[PDB]
């Protein structure tokens, strides 16, 4: 009795020499919420960093890093969301290298 479920994906570019691309975001300023996990497939020639970031109410003190991981070319990596709830959160992909960055993000949706 296998069932098909639908998730989302999206392709992204990340500029070289410090580009940052936002690939997910959530703002829940009244009641905080747990976020969403993703997988990243690096489809470019150089490495990328993926980070899970959070912010306090009013973004006081700017974004903070909860998780970070480096993904090499052709690899796919699962970024599990933190177990705690946030007022602001996002996932970014950062390209600190000289090669243009490319990736596909697979978003793990909520299923019941």
């Amino acid at each position: 009795n296998i069932k098909h479920e639908t998730d989302y994906s999206h392709d992204w570019t990340v500029e070289p020499n410090g580009g940052v691309t936002e690939v997910d975001s959530k703002h829940t300023p009244i009641i905080p919420e747990v976020g969403r996990s993703v997988d990243i497939e690096n489809t470019g020639r150089g490495e990328l960093t993926i980070q899970y970031q959070w912010g306090a109410p009013f973004m006081a003190g700017g974004w903070k890093v909860a998780k970070s991981h480096v993904v090499q070319r052709d690899e796919t990596y699962h970024l599990q969301r933190p177990d705690n709830a946030f007022y602001h959160q996002r996932i970014v992909v950062i390209n600190n290298g000289a090669s243009r960055g490319f990736c596909t993000i697979y978003y793990h949706l909520e299923h019941h």
